[PDB]
C-alpha cells in the first residue's frame, strides 16, 4: 500500500454530488476528502457527512481550505467564472488541482490558470469525462495507429432538440458566460480534437442563435419542465466552422434547443484518407454506438460494436477518470486529460462566439 | 403440516450467493439454512444475511452437526465427488451442482453412494424450469416433433471466461467450457429426446484464445491471466446414438463466433422442428417451432407479454418438496451421469479416435 | 488479335443454357462453339441459337472429339458420365471444363486427374461460387492471415423445403447422391478453400432417409410436389471433418430438415484472431458477409452495407477467368486436386453406411 490521498472539494453542487463524490468513493482505496467547501455551507457540511473521512475541515469560503496544509489535491465544481479564481495561484498555493468541464468561459483567464500551473510544480486536469468511454478510447487508440489514415475532415455533435437544463448555473449568463455552445460544445469539440490530434487552429467561422430561447412556445416539449422565456440570457443553438494549418476543417453543431430531429452530443465524425468514423451519444440513442466505415477487399463494409448480453446469474467512465486522476498524482505521471488541449478547446469555442462580429477570426 | 428442511451449503462462493441463498429465501416457508467456505470470512458473511447457525471451513464439520438434513455442495468441480459421496450420503439429502463431476468413475462413485444412503440425489440443472424449455419438454413427449434424429446443442460464449474464481485450474475443474455450458445444453437436449443410448462419440478440444496474449480483450468477467488458462476455451463433438439419431454440441468460453447461444438445443423431427434462444446474443428466451401447415411452412414463437401496472426459484422449491412428500426430483442422477459419460468421451478424443460405447 | 478459343459442349442439358451458354456470349469476343447431346434435338437447338455457322451437332461425344476444331470442352453431362466423357478421351487433344461435382466416385475423380496430368492441357471445374465477391473478400482476408489460423470452421448447405423436382438432380442413377453432393459440394468447396487446408485424418458422418418418403414430406416443398415413393436419395445428412492440424470442419446439408434457416453456400470460420461468416440461401435475400473480431478490447463486427441507387454474374466471371487462363497460358483459380479433396470427403460421409469413421 501508500498512505491514501487526501483531497480537498471546493463547490458541492450537481456534479459534485452525481460524478465526483461517487467517483472517489469507488476509489476510497486511493482517496479520502476532508474538504467540503461551498459559499453555502449548508450542502458543504453534509458532503463530509457521506464521504469525508474521520473528523475533517469543512470551510465556508475557500481562501481557507488552501490553507490547510495536509490537503494535497482539490477538485474545484464551481461555476465556471469561479474556475478560474479558485484555481488560478488560488489553489496552486501548493497544490495540484482538478478543475471542472469547461477549463474557464475566458481564454485569458484560461491562459492565466496554465501558466499558475506551469509553476505549481504540481498536476492539473480538466473534467472531459468522455474521453474515459470505452469507444470513444476505441476511436482515439484508433486515430494514434493511423488505421484512419490522415483525418481531414471533423464534425463534433453536441445537439439536443429540446433538452434545456433548468435545475442550477447553466442559465446565469454571469456564473457560467455562455450557453450549449460551452455547456455541451466543449465535450464534443475536446474529443474531435484529441482523436484528431490536431490542435493547429488558423481560422474560426461561428454563428450563434437567439430564436427559441425566448418565443413563448419555446419552452413546450422540453425534457426537464418549461423554462421563463422572458429570462434567457444565453443562446439556444450555435455553429461552428474551424480550418487547420494542415488543411482539415471541422463543423460543429450545439444546441439545447433546436427543431432538428437528431439529438446527438459528446459525439464526432472523422474522415479519414484510409477509413472513417462516427460515434453516436445522446438523447436519441440509448446506448453508445462506434461504427467504422472502409473498403476492405474492393466492398464497402461497417464495423460496429457488438451487442453485448448477460448470462444466467452474472454481468463508469466518471470513475474511470477519476480513479486514472489519482494514480496520475500517486505514482507521479500524467493524466490522461492535458491542459494545453483543454485551453485550445475553451479558445476556439470563445472564437467562435467572438464571431458575434460576423467576422472570421483568424489566429 | 410439514416442518421446515434443516440446510448446509458447503461452498458460500458465486453459484451459492446469487442462486441458491435467493431461492431458498423465496422458498423460506420450507427451508432454513444451518454454512461452510474454506476462505471463512466467505461463510460468516453468508450467515449474517441469509442464516445461531453453524459457520465452519471444515465441510467435515458440517456433516458432523446432526441438525443438518441437506446439503447442498457449491464447490468447483473436482471437490464434487468427495464431499458428495462417502462424506455427505452420512444421511445427508445432497443437491450437488451444475458438473456433477468431472470424471465418469467418480459420478459412477456418487451414484453408488447415493443409492445406499438411501436418501435423495439430483444435480443443478435448473435451465429445465425455464418455462421455454419445459414447453419444448412436453412437446417431444407428447410427439408433437415425430422421431428426432438431429439434434444440436449449443452452449457457445463469444467471450466470456469466468474469471471469479478457479474456473481456470484443471486441478480443481477437470476440464473447461466442455464440463461448465456445455453440461446444461447437452442436458436439456438429450432430455427433450429421451434418448441415451449412446454409440459412439467424436470430439475435438480446442487451446487456441486462452492462452493467446489477445484473448482477454473483449471479456465480459474482465481480463485474465494467459498464463493461469490450463483448461480449453472451445470444443465441440459428434454423437450418434443407437437408434440413428446425431447429436451435434458446440461449447465455449471463448471463440471469435457472432451468436452466443448457449444452454440452448435445436431438434429436427420427422413431424416438425423446434429451437431455443438464449445467451448473450439474446434479452429475451425465445422458443421457436417449425413446420408444414396446410402446405404452407410456418413458425410458432413466443407472444411478447408485457406489463399493466426464477427457474432457480422453482428448481429449489420442487427439490425441497420432493424430500418433505417423499416423492422424486426432476433432475434424476442417472441423467446427468449420461451426460458427464458422453463430454468425457468428448475429452477422450485427445486419442484421435472415435470412442465407441 | 487473340484467335477466339474454339469451344465444344458436351451434353446442351439444364446447366448449359443457365449457366454455360449465356456466359459464353457474354465473353463470346473469347470464344465461339463448333454441340453434343444423346437427346439430340437439345442440341440441335442449341446450335441454332449460340451455334457459329456450320456447327457440329452429334449424339455421339466420341465423334465431338474427333473433331480438329474444338480444342476446349465444357463437359455438363450428369455425375455418372463425368469421369469417361472427360478421362482417356477429352485429355485426348482438348481442355476439358467439367462441371460442378468431379465424380461421384472417389477413383473415378482420382484418375481424371491422372488422365489431365498426363495430358499437358488445361482443366477445371465448375465451382463458381468461388467468384461472389464476398467469398472471395472472405478468401482475401484469410490468405492474408487476417483471421488467424482457422481451427474450427462450417459448412452450410441446409434447404428448409427445397427438394429440386426438375431436371436431374433426384435421379440417383445419374447423381450419386442427393444434397450432399448436390450443394454440399459447394458449401464445402468455400470452406476447404479459405482455410486452405486440403489435408483430411478423419470424417464422421450420417444420412438421413426421414422426410424424403414420408406421405407428408412434400408438403410446402418450395418448387412444388414430389412423389415420396420413388424418392431415391437422402434428405439430409451432417458429417464431422478432422484434419491434420489439428482443425474441425462440421458439415450440414439438407434438400428437406425441419429446421428455421434455410442457409447454403455458406461457410462460418473461427480463427486464432479473427472469425466471419457467410450467408446466402432461401432465408437470405441478398447475400451476407460478417468479420467479427475485439478492437481496443471491445467486440465488434463487421459487414457490407447496403449499394443502391443502381446507375445514372458469377457464372459469367468464372467463364472468362478461365477462357484467359488458356490464352495466356494461366492456371484457373480452381484447382483439379481441390476439387477432388471435396468429393473424397463427402464420398466419405456418405461412406458411413458401415457406421464407422473412416480415416485417412
Ligand atoms: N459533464 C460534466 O462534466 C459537467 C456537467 C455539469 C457542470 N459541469 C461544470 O462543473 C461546474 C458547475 O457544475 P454544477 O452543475 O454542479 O453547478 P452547481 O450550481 O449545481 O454547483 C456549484 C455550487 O458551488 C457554489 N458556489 C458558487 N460560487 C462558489 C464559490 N466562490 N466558492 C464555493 N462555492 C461556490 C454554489 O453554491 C453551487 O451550489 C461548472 O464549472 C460546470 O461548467 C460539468
Ligand atoms: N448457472 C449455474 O448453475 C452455475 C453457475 C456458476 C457456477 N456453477 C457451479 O457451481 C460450482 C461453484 O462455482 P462458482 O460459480 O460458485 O465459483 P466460486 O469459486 O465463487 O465458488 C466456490 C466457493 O467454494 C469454496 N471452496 C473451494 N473448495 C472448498 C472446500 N473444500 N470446502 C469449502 N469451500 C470450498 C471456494 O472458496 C469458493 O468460494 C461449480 O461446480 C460451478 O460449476 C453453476
Ligand atoms: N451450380 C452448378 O454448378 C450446377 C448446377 C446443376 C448441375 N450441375 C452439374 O452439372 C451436371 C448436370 O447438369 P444438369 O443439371 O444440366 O442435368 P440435365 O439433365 O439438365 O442435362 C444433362 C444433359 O447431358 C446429356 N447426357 C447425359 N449423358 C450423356 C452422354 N454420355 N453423352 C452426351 N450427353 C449426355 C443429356 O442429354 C442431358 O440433356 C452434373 O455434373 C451436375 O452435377 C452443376
Amino acid at each position: 500500500g501508500m498512505s491514501k490521498l487526501k483531497i480537498g472539494i471546493i463547490g458541492c453542487g450537481g456534479i459534485a454530488n452525481q460524478k465526483h463524490f461517487p467517483a472517489l468513493k469507488n476509489n476510497a482505496d486511493l482517496n479520502e476528502i476532508v474538504a467540503f467547501c461551498d459559499i453555502q455551507i449548508d450542502r458543504a457540511e453534509k458532503a463530509a457527512a457521506e464521504f469525508g473521512a474521520e473528523g475533517a475541515q469543512v470551510t465556508a469560503d475557500y481562501k481557507e481550505l488552501l490553507a490547510n496544509p495536509e490537503v494535497e489535491v482539490v477538485h474545484v465544481c464551481t461555476p465556471n467564472v469561479s474556475h478560474s479564481e479558485i484555481t488560478i495561484a488560488a489553489f496552486e498555493a501548493g497544490k495540484h488541482v482538478y478543475c471542472e468541464k469547461p477549463m474557464s468561459h475566458s481564454t485569458e483567464e484560461a491562459e492565466k490558470m496554465v501558466e499558475a500551473w506551469k509553476k505549481s510544480g504540481k498536476q492539473f486536469t480538466i473534467g472531459y469525462q468522455n474521453r474515459f468511454r470505452e469507444e470513444v478510447m476505441n476511436l482515439k487508440k484508433s486515430c494514434d495507429k493511423g488505421e484512419l489514415g490522415e483525418i481531414y475532415y471533423g464534425k463534433a455533435h453536441a445537439v439536443r432538440r429540446r433538452a434545456v437544463p433548468t435545475w442550477g448555473v447553466f442559465m446565469d449568463k454571469e456564473a457560467q458566460g455562455g450557453g450549449p455552445l460551452i455547456d455541451i460544445g466543449t465535450h464534443a469539440l475536446d474529443i474531435t480534437l484529441w482523436c484528431m490530434n490536431n490542435y493547429d487552429v488558423d481560422s474560426v467561422t461561428g454563428s450563434v442563435f437567439y430564436k427559441l430561447g425566448q418565443k413563448e412556445n419555446g419552452p413546450e416539449g422540453n425534457l426537464f419542465g418549461p423554462w421563463d422565456p422572458k429570462t434567457f440570457e444565453v443562446e439556444d443553438s450555435a455553429v461552428g466552422f474551424v480550418k487547420m494549418k494542415n488543411g482539415a476543417t471541422i463543423g460543429l453543431e450545439a444546441s439545447w434547443a433546436i427543431n432538428m430531429l437528431d439529438s446527438r452530443e459528446a459525439s464526432t465524425t472523422l474522415c479519414g484518407t484510409e477509413a472513417g468514423a462516427e460515434i453516436h451519444s445522446g438523447m436519441s440513442y440509448p446506448k453508445n454506438e462506434l461504427i467504422y466505415n472502409r473498403a476492405r477487399n474492393n466492398q464497402l463494409m461497417e464495423e460496429t460494436l457488438s451487442s453485448v448480453g448477460s448470462i444466467a446469474y452474472f454481468a463508469e467512465e466518471g470513475t474511470v477518470d477519476n480513479r486514472q486522476w489519482l494514480e496520475a498524482i500517486q505514482n507521479g505521471t500524467e493524466p490522461l486529460v492535458k491542459p494545453e488541449e483543454a485551453l485550445a478547446v475553451t479558445k476556439i469555442l470563445d472564437a467562435i462566439y467572438k464571431s458575434a462580429k460576423t467576422n472570421t477570426i483568424k489566429f
